[PDB]
């Protein structure tokens, strides 16, 4: 048969049957007769492809193809590639390369010396010897690509390999997904805790990946201890409204800091040690205390700032330490505030008022997704999420990912069959980076609701240069965005609300309607403090 | 405040590296001034050496050990013991002086142009610290970087001008994991598969070693009852190879393999590639009609599988936790191994089996034993079945020059031990040649280290391959002309050459009872077994 | 259609490479397979060694000679060395064998794992082709890109299987350029500020050796009766030393070489970096009120020069061109450098400026002349004035263990031209035992090569530089119990050593009237005289 037709029958194998992609000429011998069983999404740049592609495979935890047109779409892409990897994502990133019949001599779209263009943003990018090893390339992209800490891996295609008649072989295999930890580090590490006088809980996103949520809930309550989220979670890792979290902890190695005194031992599971954003002098952790750290990433511990760690899936760990710790007593672990109530008569509009609106008027069930650097407290304020799977934003910091990543959220949910509307809280600076995704959005007749908070400005760096001490920076002002037009370019339900009122109308409104719309929110250009 | 090289080596301390092995360099001499007396430090005259001594000494004390090397000059030289460090898995933390930060930018003789490249892609970490102030956290980060499983080296490029410079004491001393176990569904899920088997048979490989899983090994075959072979190329003796369950080595081509794992339903390979192949050799990787299970402790490993279902698992971990799951069989007649042929004796030029022979007779209960003499392996698997853990040792990468150094490390190992068994090392004369300068080293630190050099004035396996291969008339085959006796001679040990079998026993029980040094030329047959 | 392999040599007949220096392994046995009788293969036992005697035969020739050595681990042990071929700017063809495409995918024992990242950053092109009709094409271009200015090696990893496959007989035969030229709006900028200057000072580099310039750069310099430098670290002679207007070379610190030429207002550099510095030596990279001028024909050295204005160019179009806009100058009271010196010749143990004024009494007017002995480098200078081109030949790199093989390629070189110069070898004794084992091939090929080893027990220049740079207690730098005379029996040269200035006249002859390679140990004082 045809390196296609095989190839096609081990993706069928492997369960690994979308393809999201922008088409170029090296990639036609591939799509031809693309089969009905498969699903092709198209996207029209190769940002959106790949962060599309990185909502879906989040949603689904399994990999998905992305088909990109050889160096230029890769390099369109490559952005979204590095978030892929930091969000630690199995995608399979596939572009196709010039024929092997001119490849020699580089001819236009060639993608020269393709294995190190994507380096070093994938586990793993290879193009094969020969067309005879193209499957055996497949199985080999995914098995390094689900193996744990997971991670996107790239192959380069050489367009003339898929029709090359081979014979059948069997390059089908499995592997593990999760590695366990090693049981004397738990041990010893389940000793300091029990040890310990006032342990302190600090969760990352790995809890949220390896579907920890509920172990991670039976082991602060077994300990009675306060649990943050770690700076910069990507993903909710522990119950917002529970009685034990106390906050997402702030970037600052002195300002975390400041945020866990008082504790003798600090046990952060699942999380880099730190995520670390803006520079504040400081002890990373208070003066008498200890660290201990969970991750499944051997990267993330290799170069922690402090502590004791291990190598482990969150949840294998957590379920192994449970058994070592003993039920602690209450302690009078604090409480955090209730939401706040913002001023809904000060015009222009405050984002918490628009926030505590969406809020009031959601549905218990939906996805909510966050591009929106400046409103961050004041979203974590008003949203507390206390499922899994609801809350999701990148972890890179990298604009351009959650626009079309809340289309691949939303495929997901119709693949599930769960039909959750995703909600997604988008800056206007950062609505700009992909706004091409909404048009998958709409052609693929997903469930997505964009809040868009536009204060004309790049707010989160003005809040930089205002902690930092750094004016008249220049492109920090964006007058002159019609929002409203780029929903309607792509064929999105679009308007600005300029009230409350029409706010809560649109809202509902966009619920009630499975498709894609844009809601345009004119806020305050006033910033709060970094 | 204090100096990054005052605090550099109160972490080194801390950490329990204390050993460098070197080749020193201009750009060195700042990290290596006052070398303090709680530290050793061990000249090789070759950077191959270097790292090999180091990855000896590391497999033996299974910590890190520093190798301090010159510049871009010196890591070159190093490349090739670099990948086969790599390959072992083993934790070494390679460092290399840089030029001055005052003169970098412009890159005057003998900068490292970009040192973080040049290793790769056979370092776990490459790294060149943005300013002095990292220099002591880089080095935190490579011991962690190297010691986390699966394990292996790492690179820093350290200016010659940061060493000097006071620094914030700021306590970065870390600890990390070294072992990572197996998803319990997994085990679960491979029990099922090895208890429902009629006939398993089991294959073995150097993660065993590695990881100290050598009882846990045991226990698992004796409990299935299973044959017990060891992966094709496997650098380090993963099961006692005098136990009625093991079969043998098995050999590297595909078909050949398959061939010898023929009559089982179910092929469990633990703690090795699936697999080390060499020659091509086409067939089927595993019979028709069976399946097969993978566990590596690295997910490189079974990542690039050419068959099974894996998982990645440390092999200590996974065996202990499979144990638990999988039910006593009764024996099913697995057969025994042939015990060791007898080869001719009086047959002249002398044969290697023969040469063997006399060296195990006359060898002492302990020792450890290193090999480099490609063409001569299956005669050695035959007459040395290796028992004992920690006993064997030989590259796992097949680039030559590795195990003469490796041999003076594993010595120095012995030494800081304080178990002292003579480390005799296997040598083809072609072979010897790769990294001669290492014997020095063994010589200065006085190692007891015997080479043993199979003399057939050839590449022998080279043209093993170029029958098997049909390549008739490859020029670069023959090595008249080599005075190896004299090579001993250069570099201090003691050295001869032996005629008879008489001759070589006097002469290997004479080196076993001399604590240094020793070469012993032995000529053999030119005529070679086929592959 | 014809194999890749029969394409392939037929490609190199045309391309007139048919030098092959190697080592060999499985991989690359289907490569040399019934090696055609019209070419030559050059064993060497180590990989450094052959690199660096491909580089010496390519430096003779000036075309590309091809090295084929083994996979990731033969490479590996050559990246020293290839260091060396790129900073020397050698059009060598590497190429190393890689494992079957058959298996490629799953990486099988002695895959070259992403071959083509290995020898960054020391290539100026490294590929795999992407099938086997490929391979001569991609010859071709190696040959291409080894070959344009500036120079240098490239890197080719050829899967066994490639080269026994019929392919469609195409004809991939280039030619391309190998000098670029200046921009005259340039030639003509740089003329005018030369015309203006008042006391302009020459400093010339090795771009003059290896583009033939040597005549042209004579004329220019009489030309402006400006006193000539030679670079700091100019691994070939760019001016004849004996030239009134010679002034010697340059230091190479910065303010060490800015203290050399005060007094001159343009400072005119051409064929060279600036500046090729060693050791850091605080100050300005030319005196203040001075401007420079740069002429090389790398845009990399150009790109990071420390100072100045400077254009791209092959030195020789460049003189070429310069001289066509200068006026002649009067004679200018350029000073006379200092006859070269008398040690004293009573003193014991010998002193390394006796030893080099018997050698240099004692040679034929003829030789070329090799040295890697760093801490006699100034004494050197001072004794062996080289008046003629293609004479002196030294590593642009500073890498160790370059200069001993890379002798018996410019043995090989003096062979293929026919003018039959004795090789005249200056080696430390730290420096000999880098790449020792090159001897082998020097005997065995029967080249004309004479290694005089200064033996001072010691890494001397180290300890030059523990002194400058003050500091103490490295360990490591003393080389006691080395019998380099062993050495040389070893490997099968002429070797002995001698006690006495009238024994070393006596063997020195010998050597000259005996067409082999000799082996020359002179013991020399320990003391060392400064930096
Ligand atoms: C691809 C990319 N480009 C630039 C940035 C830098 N950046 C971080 S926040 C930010 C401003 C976001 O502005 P907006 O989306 O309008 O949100 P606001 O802060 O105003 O609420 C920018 C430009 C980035 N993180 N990623
Ligand atoms: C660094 C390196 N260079 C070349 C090779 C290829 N090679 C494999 S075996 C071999 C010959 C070994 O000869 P010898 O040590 O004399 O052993 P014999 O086969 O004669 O017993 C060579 C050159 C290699 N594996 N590694
Ligand atoms: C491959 C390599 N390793 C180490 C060095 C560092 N190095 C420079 S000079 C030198 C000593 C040379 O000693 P020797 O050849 O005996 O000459 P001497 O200075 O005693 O005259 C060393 C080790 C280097 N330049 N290259
Ligand atoms: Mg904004
Ligand atoms: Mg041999
Ligand atoms: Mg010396």
């Amino acid at each position: 048969r045809t390196v296609k037709e095989i190839t096609f029958d081990l993706l069928r194998k492997l369960q690994v049957t979308t393809v999201v992609g922008n088409p170029g000429s090296t990639e036609e011998t591939f799509l031809k007769d693309f089969p009905s069983d498969f699903n092709y999404v198209l996207a029209l740049q190769e940002a959106s492809v790949v962060a599309i592609a990185d909502g879906l495979s989040q949603s689904l935890r399994k990999p998905v193809i992305v088909n990109i047109h050889t160096g230029a779409g890769l390099g369109n892409a490559m952005g979204c590639l590095l978030t892929a990897y930091q969000n630690k994502t199995p995608l399979i990133i596939t572009a196709g390369q010039q024929t092997r019949e001119m490849l020699l001599n580089e001819p236009l779209l060639t993608n020269i010396e393709a294995i190190n263009m994507p380096k070093p943003w994938v586990k793993w990018s290879y193009e094969p010897a020969r067309p005879e090893d193209v499957p055996g390339a497949f199985m080999r992209a995914y098995a390094t690509a689900m193996q744990q800490p997971q991670g996107p891996v790239f192959l380069s295609l050489p367009l003339d390999d898929w029709e090359k008649l081979i014979p059948e072989v069997d390059v089908a295999r499995t592997v593990s997904t999760r590695q366990g930890p090693d049981p004397d580090k738990v041990k010893e590490f389940a000793q300091r805790i029990t040890a310990s006088k006032n342990p302190l809980l600090i969760y990352g996103s790995d809890i949220a990946r390896s579907q920890a949520w509920s172990d991670g809930i039976a082991f602060a309550e077994r300990l009675n201890a306060p649990v943050w989220a770690a700076p910069f979670a990507e993903r909710t890792p522990f119950p917002e409204d529970h009685p034990l979290f106390q906050g997402a902890l702030t970037s600052g190695i002195g300002s975390l800091e400041k945020q866990i005194q008082g504790h003798d031992l600090i046990v952060v599971i699942g999380a880099p040690v730190f995520r670390y954003y803006p520079w504040i002098a400081g002890q990373f952790i208070p003066e008498g205390s200890t660290l201990l750290q969970v991750s499944d990433d051997p990267n993330m511990t290799s170069k922690a700032v402090v502590g004791d760690s291990l190598v482990s899936d969150s949840k294998l760990f957590l379920i192994e330490a449970l058994k070592l710790i003993d039920q602690r007593e209450k302690n009078n672990t604090p409480q955090r505030s209730p939401m706040t109530k913002e001023d809904r008569t000060a015009m222009p509009l405050r984002p918490h008022a628009v926030l505590e609106v969406l809020k009031e008027n959601s549905p218990k069930e939906i996805v909510l997704v966050e591009e929106c650097p400046s409103i961050v407290p004041l979203m974590q304020d008003v949203f507390r999420i206390n499922q899994p799977d609801t809350f999701y934003t990148f972890a890179s910091g990298g604009l351009g990912w959650d626009l079309p990543a809340a289309v691949g959220l939303a495929l997901g949910e119709e693949v599930s069959g769960r039909n959750r509307p995703v909600v997604t809280l988008m800056g206007d600076g950062s609505f700009q980076y992909s706004v091409q995704g909404i048009y998958t959005g709409v052609q693929q007749k997903t469930h997505v609701i964009y809040v868009v908070f536009q204060n004309e400005e790049y707010g989160i760096l003005k809040q930089f240069a205002e902690l930092e001490q750094t004016p008249n920076v220049p492109g920090l002002d964006l007058p002159g965005l019609d929002i409203v037009a780029q929903g309607k370019a792509y064929g999105a339900k679009s308007l600005k609300v300029e009230t409350l009122d029409e706010l809560k109308t649109a809202y509902l409104e966009a619920l009630s309607f499975k498709g894609t719309s844009v809601i345009v929110v004119p806020i305050t250009k006033e910033l709060k403090p970094l």
